[PDB]
């Protein structure tokens, strides 16, 4: 069900990421570096367990999870959140909850590109990833 998401992906477009980061309270110097960074995202499975790596010259993260099972996560901007990832309409939907706040990280495949939509508050960011061979 998740298999078309698997592989190595590189950032090739970003819209409103500064808005999203600012909404989360990320400081200006971090936003400045992140606005110029192009991460590589690696999505792998082993049975029921997905691992999602995000690599860059600035921040690195890695999470492992089972779809539909809550997990603790510490985000790239150091939020300690309760997370769940599911498939919904063919999209990989990652919901993070902390302190009564929520953010969603929604991934969908359009014409072979991975579109990541990040929503927090009113901020909506769209980042496009292309597959590496
Ligand atoms: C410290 C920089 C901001 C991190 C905000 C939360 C994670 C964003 C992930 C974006 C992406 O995977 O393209």
């Amino acid at each position: 069900m998740v298999d078309a998401f698997l592989g190595t992906w590189k950032l090739v477009d970003s819209k409103n990421f500064d808005d999203y980061m600012k909404s989360l309270g990320v400081g200006f110097a971090t936003r400045q570096v992140a606005s110029m960074t192009k991460p590589t995202t690696i999505i792998e499975k082993n049975g029921d367990i997905l691992t999602l790596k995000t690599h860059s010259t600035f921040k690195n993260t890695e999470i492992s999870f089972k779809l539909g099972v809550e997990f603790d996560e510490t985000t790239a901007d150091d939020r300690k959140v309760k997370s769940i990832v599911t498939l919904d309409g063919g999209k990989l939907v990652h919901l993070q909850k902390w302190d009564g706040q929520e953010t969603t990280l929604v991934r969908e495949l359009i014409d072979g590109k991975l579109i990541l939509t990040l929503t927090h508050g009113t901020a909506v960011c769209t980042r496009t990833y292309e597959k590496e061979a």
